[PDB]
């Protein structure tokens, strides 16, 4: 079903690689935006992850608590944040959701059978400080997200609450220019689903962090 | 349910490391012991796979088709496999079925609530040729089990259908004698379950081959 | 139905070769092994309870209690532990429930009806100190359990609960070789299932220590 | 349930294991009268007398075209390991069938399980069945009493007079004049059988006339 | 339904030869021998009428209330009473009960409808002094019983209570013989059911105390 | 329920002293005069079949058959029979029905349970040659019946079909005279119900032919 | 439904010749002859009441309360006791139930609808002094009663209640003799049933008291 | 129930014996116009004035092609019964034709039965059905009060009159001047009939004018 | 449904010419003549009216209250009755009641849907000083009253309960002549029912008080 904007959060309990959550009220007084992700040791998942811990600060500043979410395993989750400080240097500083039953993906919308029966999509949840929905995004499963973008969502939202107004499109609070370089058109190739594959993939001349990311140019 | 002994295994289609599989019409006339995990990364399964894999030619030549199972999607088994070649020089030789529903684990009573909601317990399962549930063990998350054990398992089930014989107990094909090392002797410490924990267990003095498999004896 | 791993073992009262027992109540601070075996006098069993009496003091030095399970009446059972040890000189230490309308075998799960729809198949459960299932194993009519499997078992449930441990595959508490000889490689013919053919069997040319339980080699 | 079976009706039909093979009952028997009878448990002393009864009467039936048949709860290889225990120790070898009931589906089907009795084990039922499968006559002693096998004799003797002559036959009828004897033996009764492997090792210290721990003899003073 | 051995006889009230009963309670201190027969006036039915009264003393020196029962009245009880000592010079000396509209019966199995719909056939019970069925026999119509047997389940039952002790086959409390003679042996002509037929079976050669009970013997 | 004037007299198929009956299937063409009796061996009972016995050819010259009808068996029929030709010198000449299980009785209205619940009333039904209920009597236990009623009602029946005619009060076809003698004011004894009591009937001084009919006079 | 001998006798309110009656409050401590006829001015009826009234000293002397009811009403019996006094002398002297909705007819059982679906049946009942119904009889429309057999079954149950006796067949207190003459040989032509057949049944030489009572001899 | 018959809706149908012998009601009566009317009891004094008064004016129903028919509970032997009574005692023999109703079926689906009024017997219901079976008006009276016969023949004249002739009669219509006399002898009220027996027998002597025990008159 | 002879009439509050009613409570202690007429403004309910007034005096004389009724408005009655006044001369004296939904009209069974669905019949109805219903008529629509019939009838039933008598055929109270003149025996023309009818009406030659009453002689 669909969640509802401008009513509590659906609450739940859950496991994630920073100990237990009573979610949102382990929160309360932050915003939260809460996100889901298909599947650990998937290419687009790393990038947007990278692309999260990257802007932590940004976050922390907004006092925005970033928690992401998928149906792997506790111990998958620990050891893809494992992985991606070896292969990127990154360190993932916010906790991720182990939804292994889907119960909570179920209470978000989060599975959307024709993309998968067994994956979220990749939906993004903005929650304030005292619990409230505020604005969700579902992409799909070969699409990601612009981190920039939910920034300045929450910007906007933080902004509307504070002073009583409600914001333009395309505001931001102040004057900014966001760039997109060479890097960030580079595509990703859908990954293996094989072990022999997974070894295949590394051998085709792509560019690979690993055998799940590999990357080119169109 | 409990899976009943004599009777055709339950019939399922999975996804697994090797590709689909139709289960068990695509190992007719071959033996399939299909196994359990509770999770990839975690590690007494670790140990298991190891110890399954350098078994493989054992469980070749007995006509046996080794297939594993867990509620990990095939991303993550990719990625354990992986690791196990890393860390341990052995490349897992026999597939693994990404049951993310658990569907194929309801089927086989492989989920326990008290011992995990989310995982499978420790189930194994022999089936013969002809798709029968032949034999059947549960254990518990703590408890690595003994691979010799299922390789005696499947020679006293093949020996009973070829010789219309029983097996008495603790029988064996011929002569033989199983030992057990120092190595054996080690225990693990349970995996870590934050991520802090994880970074923090590698700096513990544990024998850690990665974050989730630490080992120590007992004094 | 599955018996539940984690969960107390399914509670019954029985009467048994030693008198009646509360199950787990009578039992509170030992460790239990249950197993069950298809019929009295027949071959496969013998070698099992043979197995198990000549191991018993390794489990009593566990604080485990053995206790075996049929569905034969206990007069049966009193004669099959009389003849035990007339044939094979060994005195059965350990009680066996005279299960006879099948109440307990079908709150275990003992009931497999293709292999039997009279006797239960050969399973076997680990029970701890607070009346906990643990562990459990279903081998058909066919194939006799590893007794020393079942030791080990016990050992490694018992160093986890002690030490806060998970043990690996194959594991023991200290080195030990299980020697298996050419006494080991015998199999068990049939039992005959009918007067006359029993009469005839202990004329077959096979090792029998009784028209039952007759041995070769293949 | 506990139903009556019906005399005059067809015998309830089964199929079961017994130590001769499996049997279709009683079409199996058909063309032969046949004495259908239980006992609770192999290895209990009452019913060892009473097999052996039947045993040292076999020739009896075999002329009067009776067919015995007996069952127990009890699985085929209790009864087989019970015929060969009987063997050695009277020298008597059954020569007759017995039922293994597993499940009670016969016993239920006869009204052979009396739950003040045994909620697990048959009484003592006797069912004489006619050539055309007619259930004729029926008996059921408890548990503690040993069933007299001449009248049994005398009651298959007693329906097929009926049958043959179309006749009726009085109080105590017989065939022709004769003298049951009942000897000083007859007369030894017999200790319940003990119900734990360790009061078995002691029974058989106790000073009685076992032949087995299961069945031991003593007179009343 | 069947009598369930071990539990208390089915309860009753009825008129019977001696006056009203109430069953079992009024026996209770008692053993009790409760017999059916199917009719009144009929041969095996006196035959085995006569040998009950012949062994009275024998019953109660054990302390055993004989007592018969058939779906006849009351009054063709004691018309029938007066027919044996008129024509065997033996008086009844226990009562019969009269189940007039089959209720009793029906309590205890007595009514086998291929047998007759209307009569009970040959049901006799023994009942302890505390009022628990212990025993019982179900003979039908042609077959006379055998009295000393009835006796000799009493005593082995007495004794079993008694003693603490079980009884094997063919048990009796002193050596003994059973003589069966040549009257043992005269079969029974069964009864006319017509009254020209009645008539007409006193002249067929047999040897008849009265029109119902005739005799022969057969090879 | 209450047999019905003018209706079929319900049917039966029922045992007799004479050998089956169906009826009416048996006595079209003939008059029937059904009458039940409570129990043989009994005293006004006696005195009736007697009555009736000793009117036989009254009966047979007006195309009458007589049946009568109790609970009791044929065989005790029989022997109330051969007790009336011994003791009265007079042999029943007319069916006696033996209706074991009450079902005749039941579709006559004939068991009242006030008087007994085992025994039919002193009933009787004028049934025509068409097998229709013409008239009918309900006596008690204590009261015998007016037989010279029973044969007047007859001749009343058939003279009204006959000529087209009623009959008025005490109509008959020719001048008569009903004697009763001294022989009539004899009381019945009511019988005794225990043997003990039949034996001592006996010995009372009453004007006794057997145990259950003994008379005085008032 | 047939009311039931032994128990209390269906009671009732009715309107009668006499007045109001409570049946049985009113006649407690009284036998009652209850009876029925089908109609007023019919003939077998007429002979009937006549009879009943010329032995009303018979009940009387007996402590026997006589009550007559027909479905007719009170008006149409005050007018049928006047021509009865007219045509025959006498007075009836006991009370007629004008049961107009056959309430009481139903619960005595004397509607019997292949004999008429409106007219009750002859049906008469003796009742004891308790209330309670101890004999019936059911005579059809054709068939007059017969008054002495009421008045010796009356006597019959009076005795068998105060001596605790029964009585035979044909039992009467005292030696007599039931004389029937030639009157009494008498048929009754079934009444008119139209007032054209009426006028011309009185010119039809028939012996005629009135319209609806002619008599003949038979051939 | 009980209901209103229904004007203008075909005559409830039923089939009934009656002194003249068994009727089909009204198809025996086709092509006749019917006077239908009830009495509650045989031997009463208030019908027996009644049916004198109709029997005499038979004539004038014949006339206008009407068949009188009465109708009660009581039995046809009590009908033939009191037609014979009132021949005795008033020498008037009633021409019409009696219906036994006992069983109340008819009188229920005339609406007959008033149980405030009596249980048993019927009202003095009388109802004008036409020639082709058609019920065409009704009136009730209560079992005091007896009905005014020439009324009921001025009812008839008026419907064949609007039937003929196509139009509608007004109050106090008639086909012809005429003059109703009313005499000295309709002033003599009735004494309400005894019931029981031995009243019956006291009544012929408490001085009234009685032609027999259940019709006594005197002026008010 | 037929009101009831011998109980309360029908309850009901109504609008009338003269004001509300309470019925019959208002009318306690009088006698009541209810009576009902199909339509205002028609010719044979005109003459019934007229001649109920005429007679007014008769009725109040003899404690009766006339109360009249149609389905018509009040307002429709009101003009009806100075239509009335006008045409005649004479002034309606007692209420009519405006039954306009038909529901005192069902309650006294005055709907006839074969005579009319909108329209009452002629119902007339004779209601004591106690409420009690006492007689009733039914007159069709074409068929006027006769309202002399209406006092002889208030009369009988004033003398019966004042003298506890009842009254015979044709009664009176004292000898009497009812005179009909030559003028009651004209018919009337049934009424128009278009407007372009009504003035054609007018010109056909009759003798028309108003459009809706015109009279005529019959051969």
């Amino acid at each position: 079903s669909l969640p509802r904007l401008g009513e509590p959060a659906p609450a739940f309990e859950a496991q994630t690689t920073f100990g237990p959550v009573k979610f949102p009220d382990d929160f309360k007084g932050q915003w939260v935006v809460l996100f889901s992700h298909p599947a650990d040791f998937t290419p687009v998942c790393t990038t947007e992850f990278v692309a999260f811990a990257k802007n932590y600060e940004e976050f922390k500043k907004r006092n925005v608590q970033l928690i992401g979410l998928s149906v792997d395993s506790n111990f998958s989750h620990i050891a893809w944040v494992m992985n991606i400080k070896e292969k990127f240097g990154i360190e993932i500083p916010f906790p991720i959701i182990a939804d292994h039953n889907m119960e909570v993906a179920k209470k978000y919308g989060m599975i959307h059978p024709a993309q998968s029966t067994t994956f979220t999509v990749r939906a993004l949840f903005v929650i304030d400080d005292k619990g409230i929905l505020r604005a969700m995004i579902y992409y799909p499963l070969t699409t990601g997200r612009n981190i920039r973008e939910v920034i300045r969502l929450v910007d906007a939202l933080q902004t509307a609450d504070r002073e009583g107004v409600a914001t333009p499109a395309d505001w931001v609070p102040e004057p900014q220019t966001w760039e997109f370089t060479e890097e960030n058109t580079k595509v990703i190739v859908p990954p293996p689903t094989t072990y022999e594959d997974a070894v295949k993939r590394l051998q085709e001349g792509y560019e690979c962090a690993d055998w799940y990311i590999c990357k080119k140019k169109v």
